């Protein structure tokens, strides 16, 4: 049956996935069609025979060991082969030369730089698809494929839910790429954000034009957590603000613990991309609705189906 | 045969590895003879086929060489797939945030971390196994298998010999390790160690209540040399002596070269869990006796059987 | 076809691969068949099953991304399986003492390090064979064999070639290995170099005793470029001058641009080691000429091949 839906057209295959505005409704749904059957596969046989004869190459100029070994997991389960190249502490080699030298090796590459700009030099000079990890945090695609997943398995279905963004929206662009994959769905949107960390008029008005901007509010009220179906959570960094005093209140409103899930509802799903630093307390881990490690289970059946499809 | 062995019943099935506390005379000897079956399989085959749909990650906040390539060696041997997490720089994630992500990539995790708490940690986040690979030096329990094996392997019984443990016995503590494994066996032990360096008293009370303690000496004397079968070295740090004098007087005493092997029997086994400063001269490595890097090699099966025996 | 390739003697087979003087024609002549077949393989089926029981470690004192990457896939391309060792940042353990751990564990490594006597450290000490991936820059072995490799497949022949050799011929080592492994064929040989940076007298007088040295010269003419069939190009350094405006004159002499090209053959082939600064123009890298990159592939199925014939 994977192989049926492997064998079925898609816009993955052979494709670089710089951005979430690549792909369609029809492709994001076989990818989570696939990444079901992944996950059975694993279930039954741990390592699969689907990449036998493929090596994929792991590129991080700043580490991220949630993602990258997410990827060489993804490609080892799937029968393949990994080649995780070193982050260097580096001045170096520029990124298209290395890219050239490892696409020599690999038939594709994970990679993830600071410079935004990275995806335009992968499409310019790498000859092998090259999956974007993370450019200059511009946009992480699969991250993006993988939160939408997490709401899909926890809740069920997409039409009717309630998304409460909270945190900072303006530098959390996680949220503005599920913002875009959300336009096909009948969902409604509360965004919990100071003032100052708004979403960005563009992607606001994302929202407007699909009728699913519901409310706007500085504080985490328990109205909006009683209505809310995922609490999708981003990390409020001391550095989106001036004094010490509005950044330790900030938190203190928003600061998921037992104190705030009270007013949740019993299937509220409490998302967070990580690293968390305290915006969700430790004492919520073992409750049901703490999805966050499991998302990252559900990032590895996703990813599976992703490099899948590039690569077969 | 391997097969018989490992279904087998074992404490090790399933289990974290974090103490030789949880093991039992019966739950190494197993071990052993799975690492014994294990060497003969890696002579014929290179490359078993055992794990092979499972995935081990190794995570060492503290690079340890020796140990982490052991276990990634050891898990591949046995057609496993591996996930080294590159040891940071870095102030960055919990371990139990890394531990439960990396816990939905893996179907176990060898850790190291200069935190003796860590172990805790791991008990009470991490939903695979865990296996200590040094929890601030506290404890290292693979090392301890591996030593008590190369006894066993090198001199082919346990009844009967005399261990001697020379250098810095406080500190040392694959030596507290090693003298817990051993309360079974009829063995008697001599500790050369400085007067400042010597065992705790709850582990020299252990070689007490065991009717195994021999002698005491700060003198690493012919006498000692002389009834010696296993010579059982440890690295004597100069932070352990306030004064350089003391520090290097101690260490020219302690020093195993020829001068030293001279009074030595033919067939004593000299061991060195390593790394090594100069307690041992490079000039003793070609002679027979010189058995700390055929105790790596040991390392490697052992833990291939412990890990089959984990992850099977 | 390769098996009976790989049956046949070689001086590769459990062997050091150390120096280019180790290896006569003959030896290149097998191994650059067999790296034939290992392309067609890699082609037919991405990873092979010449290796499936064999380990390799690898071991980069310093990184070199290019190197250890293409032998890591080289290796797992053959089926068998690869520890990378962490490049630390560190006053360590001593290079025998790792070697000897790590021979413990894998079948073979290649190792990289900034001590030209390395390779003696590893003949002296090592029981595995032991590749040299760089020993203070001094030689170079497999990047002397896809260097040979380029040529024989970019122009299909070594009979009746001029090879132009331009920058630092003196600390460009690459360029002296490549010297020893053409003194076999009827080439001839320009050697286009500041006064300060040409051929040591031994490897020019090896150029003189195989009646192969054509032209010296400090600028490259369009005389001497209307005449190349290869252009190998080494990276100059600031370092080799003691004044800036010196080290940007020689800089834009040598830099091989369009405006340079022009004078070129149409059939010319330019190569580099690599990394390179600002000697080979970005604009050319498109160019058909431009084999830096081609070079890359070759290696890899260069080191398939030596990396088969070793451990086989």
């Amino acid at each position: 049956p994977l192989q049926e839906m492997l064998a079925a057209p898609s816009s993955f295959k052979k494709s670089h996935v710089l951005s979430v505005t690549q792909f369609t409704r029809a492709d994001l749904h076989l990818l989570f069609q696939i990444a079901q059957e992944m996950r059975l596969g694993v279930q039954r046989e741990g390592v699969l025979d689907i990449l036998r004869g493929k090596v994929l190459c792991t590129l991080f100029y700043e580490p991220s060991t949630r993602t990258s070994a997410s990827f060489d997991a993804a490609m080892q389960r799937l029968g393949g082969r990994t080649i995780p190249i070193q982050t260097s502490t580096s001045k170096g080699e520029t990124l298209q030369d290395t890219l050239r030298t490892l696409a020599c090796y690999s038939d594709a590459i994970v990679l993830r730089h600071p410079d935004e700009k990275c995806v335009d030099v992968a499409k310019k000079y790498c000859p092998v698809p090259v999956i974007n990890g993370g450019n200059g945090s511009k946009e992480h695609p699969t991250q993006a494929f993988l939160d939408l997943f997490t709401i899909r398995e926890e809740l069920g279905t997409m039409q009717g839910l309630t998304i409460t963004f909270v945190g900072d929206l303006l530098y959390g662009r996680p949220v503005h790429s599920l913002v875009y994959l959300l336009r096909h769905y009948q969902v409604k949107v509360q965004l919990v954000s100071p003032k100052a960390l708004r979403l960005p008029p563009a992607v606001r008005q994302q929202l407007v034009d699909a009728g699913q901007l519901l409310c706007e509010s500085e504080a985490l009220t328990p109205e909006i957590l009683g209505r809310t179906d995922v609490l999708y959570c981003t990390r409020v960094q001391k550095e989106r603000f001036p004094s010490l005093a509005e950044f330790e209140a900030v938190k203190d409103s928003y600061r998921i613990d037992y104190s705030t899930l009270k007013y949740a509802k019993p299937t509220t799903v409490v998302m967070h991309p990580l690293p968390r630093n305290e915006e969700v307390a430790e004492e919520v881990d073992f409750d049901q609705r703490a999805a966050y490690f499991r998302q990252m289970c559900y990032g590895l059946y996703c990813r599976m189906a992703l490099l899948a499809l590039v690569m077969s």
